[PDB]
C-alpha cells in the first residue's frame, strides 16, 4: 500500500469483507466467478498485475518485450517467492499454463488461452497433442518466453487475470487436489490461508515472502460469505464489515445514500447490462424487429427511475470507458424517445405487426430481484412505447444459461463483464463460432474486423477498428444495450487505499490500509 504523509494507522490492521457467495475452490485452474477471483487476487499473482487505473503493471514478471507481438519474453524478478520461502521460477509458469491447457484439468479458463493464441493450444485442446507442446518455455530460471501463433498486440494486457497465475507444482503433484487444504497450500501473493471454514468465512493473514511485503500493510483480512445485500448492509452498518460486496439493494440504496453519503462508492465499472436476442428465431432474425425494440426502451427510465444508482444509459455493448475503446454515439442515441418510439413503431409495422396484431415475445431473466424489477419496468416500457406484448418467465440461473446456449428464447436478460481491460474482452463474445456467443449473431462483417485488430500495431487504429465492430453490432442490432454498471459498494471511512479507479475492480488488499479512528 502507499500509505500518505499524515495518515494515523490504526494498530489493529484488519479487515472484513463481504465476497457476496461461498467460493468453491482457490485452485487458479478452477475458479469461475468473482467471488472466488477477489480471494484468488490476494493469494497467487502472476505476470502482472491491474494498477490503480486498471492498467498492467509489474507483478511477478518485472519487465517483458516482444518480437513482432508473436514471441513474448517476460523477466521475472529474482525476489519473488513462495510462502515456504521457495523461488517462483519460470518452470512454474512453463508448468501452470500446462496444467490450465490440459484438457484433463477441465479448467473453467482453459479457453483464456486460447485468447491469447499460444502456439498449439487449439490442438491442445482438442486432445491431439499433449499439453507439453504448448508454447511457452522457461529460458532460465527468471525468463519466460511465450510463443504466439498470431500477432497480439495487447497479450500482455489478458496477464493480470485469476487463471493464468502459478500453482505450486511441488504442492500440485504431491497432493493432487488436496493442495489447496490449509496445511498444503503455498501461495505467492501477498496473503497467505489461515482458515477456511465452508459458507461461513476465509481468513488469510500476510506472507512474509512476498516480494512486496515491506509495503503490505492489512495483516488479516476476512472474506465472508453473505449472498443477501440487505443483511450485507445491516452488518456492515452494525461495524462488522469494512467493505460490502459490490451489490447494492435498489430500496436500501436510497437510504444510504441520504443517510451515510460518504461511504457510498459508485464508479464505472467494466460490465454491459443487456437484453439480448435471439438473432436465429424469427421474428427477431429480422432486423427491423430487433431494431424497434433497441429503440423504443427508453433507457432514462430504467436507470433514473428504476434503478437510480448512477448507472449510464448505454448505446453498444463494449463500455466506452473500456481502455483501447474510442467508440461512436449513434444518430439514434441522440433522437428524442418520441422520434425512437414512431420509427420503431414504423419498422414493425413494416415486417408485419401492429396494434391489432401485435408483437408478443417471452422475456427471459434469471430469478432474482434486481432482474425482475428491470424486466417488469422494460416490459411496460415496450408495451406502452411500441404496442408489443411481453411475458415475463423466469428459470434458475443453469436452466437460463442452457436456454440461452439452446437458443430456445426471444428475449433474454444478459449481462457481460471484462475478464482484462480491453475491447476484445466483450467483442470475442460476437465472433460467429464464439462459445459465448448466446446472440446466435453469426456475421462475417464483424469476424473479419475482428480479424483484423490482430494485424493492425498501432493502438489508435485498433481501437478505430474496434468502434466499427461496435457500429457493425449496432447495426446488426444484435442485442439491445441498456446500461453500463456503476461500481457501488460501501466502504468505511477508515478503509485507506481505495480510489474506485480500476473498472475492472481488480481490489489487492496488499494496497489497502486501516486508518486509526
Amino acid at each position: 500500500a502507499d500509505v500518505p504523509a499524515g495518515v494515523q494507522l490504526a494498530d489493529k490492521q484488519t479487515l472484513v469483507r463481504n465476497n457476496g457467495s461461498e467460493v468453491q475452490s482457490l485452485d487458479p485452474h478452477k475458479i469461475e466467478g468473482v467471488p472466488e477471483s477477489n480471494v484468488s487476487r490476494d493469494l497467487f499473482e502472476g505476470l502482472l498485475i491491474s494498477d490503480v487505473e486498471g492498467h498492467p503493471s509489474p507483478g511477478v514478471a518485472e519487465k517483458w518485450e516482444n518480437k513482432d507481438f508473436k514471441v513474448w519474453t517476460f523477466h521475472l524478478r529474482e525476489n519473488a517467492k513462495w510462502s515456504d520461502g521457495t523461488p517462483v521460477t519460470a518452470h512454474d509458469f512453463v508448468y501452470s499454463w500446462q496444467r490450465l491447457a490440459d484438457p484433463n484439468t477441465a479448467s473453467p479458463y482453459a479457453s483464456y488461452l486460447q485468447y491469447g493464441h499460444i502456439a498449439n493450444i487449439d490442438d491442445i485442446i482438442a486432445g491431439k497433442k499433449p499439453a507439453t507442446d504448448l508454447g511457452v518455455k522457461a529460458l532460465d530460471d527468471h525468463t519466460f518466453e511465450v510463443t504466439l501463433s498470431e500477432p497480439v498486440p495487447y497479450f500482455y494486457k489478458l496477464l493480470v487475470h485469476p487463471s493464468v497465475s502459478p500453482v505450486p507444482k511441488s504442492a500440485v503433484e504431491k497432493f493432487g487436489d488436496k493442495w489447496t487444504q490449509p496445511a498444503n497450500i503455498v501461495t505467492n501473493g501477498a496473503y497467505k490461508l489461515k482458515n477456511w471454514v465452508v459458507n461461513e468465512r476465509i481468513v488469510l493473514e500476510r506472507n512474509p515472502q512476498y516480494w512486496d511485503n515491506a509495503k503490505t500493510v492489512i495483516n488479516q483480512v476476512t472474506y465472508l460469505p453473505i449472498s443477501s445485500e440487505v443483511t450485507d448492509v445491516n452488518r456492515y452498518r452494525s461495524g462488522e464489515i469494512d467493505m460490502t460486496y459490490n451489490n447494492m439493494p435498489i430500496e436500501l440504496f436510497q437510504k444510504l445514500k441520504k443517510e451515510i453519503p460518504n461511504e457510498v462508492r459508485v464508479d464505472p465499472y467494466l460490465c454491459t447490462y443487456y437484453y439480448e436476442i435471439n438473432n436465429q428465431k424469427a421474428p427477431f432474425n429480422d432486423v427491423r424487429v430487433r431494431t424497434a425494440l433497441k429503440l423504443a426502451l427508453d433507457r432514462d427510465i430504467i436507470v433514473n427511475k428504476v434503478k437510480n444508482q448512477g448507472d449510464l444509459p448505454a448505446y453498444s455493448y463494449t463500455p466506452p470507458y473500456t481502455d483501447g475503446a474510442k467508440l461512436v454515439e449513434p444518430e439514434w442515441f441522440k433522437w428524442s424517445q418520441q422520434k425512437r418510439n414512431e420509427e420503431a413503431k414504423k419498422l414493425l409495422a413494416e415486417a408485419g405487426f401492429t396494434a391489432d396484431k401485435p408483437l408478443t415475445f417471452d422475456l427471459l431473466y434469471n430469478t432474482s430481484d434486481l432482474h425482475k424489477k428491470l424486466a417488469i419496468a422494460v416490459a411496460s416500457i415496450w408495451k406502452k412505447n411500441l404496442g408489443v406484448n411481453v411475458n415475463l418467465e423466469n428459470q434458475e440461473w443453469k436452466t437460463f444459461l442452457d436456454t440461452r446456449h439452446q437458443g430456445t428464447f426471444d428475449v433474454a436478460r444478459a449481462g457481460w463483464c471484462a475478464d482484462y481491460n480491453e475491447p476484445t474482452s466483450f467483442l470475442n463474445t460476437m465472433l460467429s463460432d464464439s462459445s459465448n456467443n448466446t446472440a446466435h449473431y453469426k456475421s462475417p462483417a464483424f469476424d473479419k474486423l475482428i480479424a483484423d485488430t490482430l494485424k493492425v500495431a498501432d493502438d489508435t487504429q485498433r481501437s478505430e477498428l474496434y468502434a466499427k465492430a461496435e457500429q457493425q453490432l449496432d447495426k446488426d442490432s444484435a442485442i439491445v444495450p441498456v446500461y453500463y454498471y456503476v461500481n457501488a459498494r460501501l466502504v468505511k471511512p477508515w478503509v485507506g487505499g481505495y480510489t474506485g479507479k480500476d473498472p475492472l475492480d481488480n481490489i489487492y488488499v496488499k494496497n489497502l490500509y486501516i486508518i486509526k479512528h
